[PDB]
């Protein structure tokens, strides 16, 4: 979408995976979806270095709405959970130097069952602009027909544009086409800043694997469409929660960098391990994700339960990730000819190789004819950066 | 098996899951299956508190053998990897106050392809006894017929007995039988100290879940057979490796306690996190696994992606584990009437409840009509002990 936004993948925090649709403020006041949750997160995004690392969008997912529209046909924030309204939350967020994201749905209802924007696109776009919203995530539930789906996504894109406010537009259009029609990404890119392709992530290695496998399976369709202003969205980072081993977390961070993915954390910033924080704030890995050239990476090789992915970067550099998918035994040795990397130009006549994950260390110069040997933990990933010089 | 052994579930270390069949001592000298690996582990079992916590069996799995039997028809240790032979390793292990386990197979070959004991049962039992072996794990690969399978397992049991040496006999009889025929556990219990029921574990949550699910599914058939001298074997603890989150590790430790499982660690004792060490050496949890009454636990309840398991302990105490199988969101609240626990007798008229995992804390006294409220991390478990008094 040519609105000057998302020139690099959008970075931020999104409540959904960790907090979901928790409406019970009596029993669980500190984790229900409320204005206090978001205000506390916004404070921590500043004080704990997240904004400095690049995480600038604080995003509200489903279950912020009251069950009914107001008398003027507007969506309204839940009166008990957001008693001061969204405008005041947006102002609070803006006062911290952050941007506010919000959620809505193209059909008759949101996926959690609250009011949808079908029949109200202009009104909802105008409401969001008036409130000071900076990002809209626009979901595809309860939309009966595919032509209503596409028209809805287009209409909302145009309506947001007509407000004159700069709003990042995050779509789920291709995901909801999945069963019925081949998405046209040229068309989607024209109307959206990013688009969800695959089923919702959860806090599990099974989920990370299916997203990676669906992406490499479909890379020939989707990798080239991506670029400044328009990204594939493989869903939230779930690092710092409960279901991933340390090595599986490293794998997610490295591969979301390779994929030029938007980086939306979904975790509890109040209770996050120092290890998870350092990984999510890793400046060299973030610099790969945020590379100005914005060329999405891809799977180069798979065999013997190993996978090699690579991403072309600016300045003739390359990022390379090697994943060990064998979920038994110990660290396994993997060797690759550096002449196979970067279409044969990454290390001709030579390249300097730096390991970024799981720990940072300089590996030295590698001649075009040389071999790279690595040891990769099960379910883990080694991430490398290849450069002309150190 | 009435040989006076395994009156509580056997505790020890087993190489297989972490080190597998690594024969390459040139490239990977520190992780190939060799006498040095076992000698180092034995040292650490003593110096790092493992023996004190109760782990006394140091066990060699498959791939210790030379490709051929010697001219006297005996199995031999690989000459390059075990140059000093099994007897000297057994003596070294015994000198540390530990016991040595070894592996063989009832059929023509071991699962990794080395010599099987079919046709050599007496010779092999005698070899193991003469070496000073204290435990035999006896696998079921390369055995065509089920009557040869059963006869073989029985024969070896009787042959071990005839040596006069006290040897723990760990079988895989029901596992190799199940695909074709319902095993007879009365018969298996007569001949074996423990028996593997289900497919090999690996370093994954998927694997832990399938073992738990197969066990609760089949609990009517297997729970009552277990007791002093004869245990169900749900396979190795894989805590301290690569594929499990912290909460999934707690789940394994708690449930293996509830299930009266032999506790065979398969990890690298040279490189284990302090967290994993504390969990595996947790004395109150180990005391549950090793409870003298030796009544296996069982799944009491399942619903809403929760599971409640319980185990009767000596002194009218009970152990209760509550597992959250919802792999999205945050810690979920779970409430249960203490009157549902221990068939209604656990907290009549009252009981003192202590949480053991994920952290130890006393919860005070609970009357028969009370309700217990807990918060359970996703893929995590809360483990409680119910007693008459503190
Ligand atoms: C090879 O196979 C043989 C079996 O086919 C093994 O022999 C068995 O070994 C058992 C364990 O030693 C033994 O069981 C014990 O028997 C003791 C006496 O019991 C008789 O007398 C009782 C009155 O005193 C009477 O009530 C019983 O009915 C018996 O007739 C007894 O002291 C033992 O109890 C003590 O130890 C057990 C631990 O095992 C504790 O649970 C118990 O609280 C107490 O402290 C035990 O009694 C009971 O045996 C039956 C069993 O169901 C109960 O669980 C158990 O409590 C058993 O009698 C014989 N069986 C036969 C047929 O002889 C043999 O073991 C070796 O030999 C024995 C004698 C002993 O020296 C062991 O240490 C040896 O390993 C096997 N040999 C090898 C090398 O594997
Ligand atoms: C509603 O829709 C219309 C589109 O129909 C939007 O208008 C478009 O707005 C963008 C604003 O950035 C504008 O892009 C710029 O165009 C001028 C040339 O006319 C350039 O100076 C800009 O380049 C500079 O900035 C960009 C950062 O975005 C950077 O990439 C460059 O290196 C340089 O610093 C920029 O040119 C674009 O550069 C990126 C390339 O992919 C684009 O093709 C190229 O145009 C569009 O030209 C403008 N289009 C039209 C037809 O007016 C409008 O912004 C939107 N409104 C809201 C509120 O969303
Ligand atoms: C997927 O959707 C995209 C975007 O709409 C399609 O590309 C577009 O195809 C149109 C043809 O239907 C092009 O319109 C033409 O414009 C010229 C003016 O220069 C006219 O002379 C001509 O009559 C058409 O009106 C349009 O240029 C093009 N847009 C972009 C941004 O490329 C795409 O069509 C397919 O790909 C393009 C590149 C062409 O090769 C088409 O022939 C081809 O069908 C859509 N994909 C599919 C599979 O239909
Ligand atoms: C499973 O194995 C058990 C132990 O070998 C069998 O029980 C034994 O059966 C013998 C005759 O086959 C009999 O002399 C023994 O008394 C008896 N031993 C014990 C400890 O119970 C069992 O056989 C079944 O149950 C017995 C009681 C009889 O009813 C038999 O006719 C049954 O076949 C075996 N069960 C099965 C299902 O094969
Ligand atoms: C969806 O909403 C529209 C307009 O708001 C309304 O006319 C229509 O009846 C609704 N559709 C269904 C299936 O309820
Ligand atoms: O198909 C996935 C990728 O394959 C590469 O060979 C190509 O250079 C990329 O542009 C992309 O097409
Ligand atoms: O559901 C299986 C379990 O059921 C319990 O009620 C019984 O006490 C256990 O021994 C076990 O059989
Ligand atoms: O209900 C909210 C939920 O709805 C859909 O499933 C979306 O794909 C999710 O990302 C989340 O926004
Ligand atoms: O090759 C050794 C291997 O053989 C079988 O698969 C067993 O079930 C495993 O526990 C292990 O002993």
């Amino acid at each position: 979408l040519d609105n000057g936004l998302a020139r690099t993948p959008t970075m931020g925090w999104l409540h959904w995976e960790r907090f979901m649709c928790n409406l019970d403020c009596q029993e669980e006041p500190d984790s229900c979806i409320s204005e206090k949750l978001f205000m506390e997160m916004a404070e921590l995004m500043v004080s704990e270095g997240w904004k400095d690392a690049g995480y600038e969008y604080l995003c509200i997912d489903d279950c912020w709405m009251a069950p009914q529209r107001d008398s003027e046909g507007r969506l309204q924030a839940d009166p008990q959970r957001f008693p001061h309204g969204i405008r005041q939350l947006a102002n609070y967020v803006h006062s911290k130097g952050l941007k506010l994201g919000i959620y809505a749905d193209v059909g008759n209802k949101t996926c959690a069952g609250f009011p949808g924007s079908f029949g109200y696109y202009d009104i909802d776009a105008q409401t969001f602009a008036d409130w000071g919203v900076d990002l809209l995530k626009f979901d595809g539930c309860y939309c009966d027909s595919l032509e209503n789906l596409a028209d809805g996504y287009k209409h909302m894109s145009l309506a947001l544009n007509r407000t004159g406010r700069s709003i990042v537009y995050s779509c789920e259009w291709p995901l909801y086409m999945w069963p019925f029609q081949k998405p046209n990404y040229t068309e989607i890119r024209q109307y959206c800043n990013h688009w969800r392709n695959f089923a919702d992530i959860d806090d599990s290695w099974k989920s990370i694997k299916s997203i990676l496998d669906w992406t490499s399976f479909n890379q020939e369709r989707i990798v080239d469409v991506a670029g400044p202003g328009g990204w594939n969205d493989p869903d939230m980072l779930v690092i710092g929660n409960f279901g991933l081993s340390w090595n599986q977390q490293v794998t997610q961070m490295a591969l979301w960098a390779i994929m030029a993915a938007p980086l939306f954390m979904s975790n509890d910033l109040r209770h996050i391990s120092p290890q998870a924080k350092a990984l999510l704030q890793d400046k060299d890995v973030i610099a790969i994700n945020q590379d100005p050239l914005g060329k999405q990476g891809y799977q180069l090789r798979q065999g013997d339960n190993f996978e090699v992915w690579e991403r072309p970067l600016s300045g003739l550099a390359w990022a390379v990730a090697m994943i060990n998918r064998q979920e038994i035994g110990g660290p396994r040795s993997y060797t690759i000819a550096v002449a196979s990397l970067g279409k044969g130009v990454a290390c001709n006549p030579a390249c300097f190789i730096t390991q970024l994950l799981p720990v940072k260390r300089k590996l030295g110069f590698y001649e075009w004819t040389s071999r790279l040997r690595s040891h990769i933990n099960p379910t883990g990933t080694v991430l490398l950066q290849l450069e002309n010089t150190m």
